[PDB]
């Protein structure tokens, strides 16, 4: 399933939910803007 808001991710492999993005300077899924 997709990584949800606040879920820890790896910036190279975005597995965050639709509209949500793994932040490059972060380590978690934040709202895509």
């Amino acid at each position: 399933d997709c990584l949800k808001f606040g879920w820890k991710c790896n910036p190279r492999n975005d597995k965050c939910c639709s509209g949500l993005k793994c932040g490059s300077n972060h380590n978690w899924c934040k709202l895509h803007l």
